[PDB]
């Protein structure tokens, strides 16, 4: 009954098509795909979404839920945000989760979850707000700290992600964590520490699809 779409940030592989113009949901455009950044040790961001992503798909696909993905790979050209976005509403889901990491001050550290506002529907005005505090409690809950450096409380209401405001269904954006912080990229670099961000994120969405049925 349940499907979630899982949206690994960023491509597996770039190519100079990441700068074609795409809309944005409120008027203007704005680049297909950025690169993404990396730790210093040059784990990219692209991967650490990736591998997180499979994690969250194990402990959904444990739960019974149908998951879509919005890339099948992390070693080739990806699709735009604005056609993932366009991907998960045909899907007509329960929820959507895109996963990112940060490129931040070095003393910069923990979680963001980002939600669209001012909203464009219903769905963004309440549903989504709704999933966004509940994931906000989940990372807390998992001990990553809500972050130091953006955000309130570590929950990011805004306009410029063209993702969120393309949403139909709810849908939310979490920063995991800063890859250029030395305690969040350690986790990022360990199988353990994806494991822990993915059992975060599956109590987050699993407590948003309680809430709706
Ligand atoms: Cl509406
Ligand atoms: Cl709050
Ligand atoms: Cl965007
Ligand atoms: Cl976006
Ligand atoms: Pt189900
Ligand atoms: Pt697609
Ligand atoms: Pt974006
Ligand atoms: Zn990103």
């Amino acid at each position: 009954g349940m499907v979630v779409f899982i949206d690994p940030g960023h491509n597996g592989a770039n190519d100079a098509s990441i700068g074609r113009q795409v809309p944005t949901g409120r008027g203007g455009t704005k680049n297909c795909q950025a690169s993404g950044t990396s730790t210093n040790s040059g784990y990219p961001e692209h991967t650490f979404t990736w591998e997180t992503g499979l994690r969250l798909r194990a402990a959904l696909n444990a739960l019974g839920v149908r998951t879509a993905l919005s890339r099948g790979n992390d070693n080739a050209l990806g699709p735009c945000v604005d056609e993932r976005a366009n991907m998960a509403n045909a899907l007509r889901p329960n929820a959507i989760v895109s996963l990112h990491a940060d490129g931040g001050p070095a003393s910069g550290r923990g979680f963001h979850v980002n939600y669209s506002a001012p909203p464009l529907n219903a769905i963004q005005a309440g549903p989504s707000v709704q999933f966004a505090r509940i994931m906000r409690d989940q990372l807390q809950a998992s001990g990553i700290p809500k972050a130091n450096y953006i955000g309130q409380d570590g929950l990011y209401g805004r306009s410029d992600l063209a993702g969120l405001n393309l949403a139909q269904y709810p849908s939310i954006l979490v920063e995991l964590g800063n890859m250029k912080n030395p305690a969040d990229s350690a986790l990022m670099e360990s199988a353990e520490g994806r494991q822990k961000y993915a059992n975060a994120l599956v109590r987050g969405v699993a407590g948003f699809l309680a809430t709706q049925g």
